């Protein structure tokens, strides 16, 4: 599913992401936009054999099992396929686990590049949340 921006904001807000580990909602909408363009089915193959999955583009070397990633750990304890569903429940749960590590939201390259230190008001503008 390709989420609408406000539709995504409402689902994140409803799932307790606004302030999760000190990361306000606009942070999460901005990273989703630059990481996958709000598409839950996005996938990206990396040069190291790992693949990024879903709306948050979670990497298979560390967080999920895709069965073809060498030296993988699967910390979220899931199949990467579960990160591609229209339903965000597993993705949100795994994203919550990722931000608890030492690097926080800095784990996402798109956040570091396009969201970090920026004015993120426009990402939730007009959503009513
Ligand atoms: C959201 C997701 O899956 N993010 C993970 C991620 O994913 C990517 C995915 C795509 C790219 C692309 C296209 C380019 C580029 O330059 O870097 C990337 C990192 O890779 C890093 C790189 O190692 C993982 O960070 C590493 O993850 C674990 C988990 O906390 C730590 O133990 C390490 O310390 C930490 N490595 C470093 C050096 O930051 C982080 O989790």
């Amino acid at each position: 599913k390709v989420y609408d921006r406000c539709e995504l904001a409402r689902a994140l807000k409803a799932s307790g992401m606004d302030g999760y580990a000190g990361n306000s909602l606009p942070n999460w909408v901005c990273l989703s936009k630059w990481e996958s363009s709000y598409n839950t089915q996005a996938t990206n193959r990396n040069t190291d054999g790992s693949t990024d999955y879903g709306i948050f583009q979670i990497n298979s070397r560390y967080w999920c099992d895709d069965g073809r990633t060498p030296g993988a750990k699967n910390v979220c304890g899931i199949r990467c396929s579960q990160l591609l569903t229209d339903d965000l429940t597993v993705a949100i749960r795994c994203a919550k686990r990722v931000v608890l590590d030492p690097n926080g939201i800095g784990a996402w390259v798109a956040w570091r590049l396009h969201c970090q230190n920026q004015d993120l008001r426009s990402y939730v503008a007009g959503c009513g949340v």
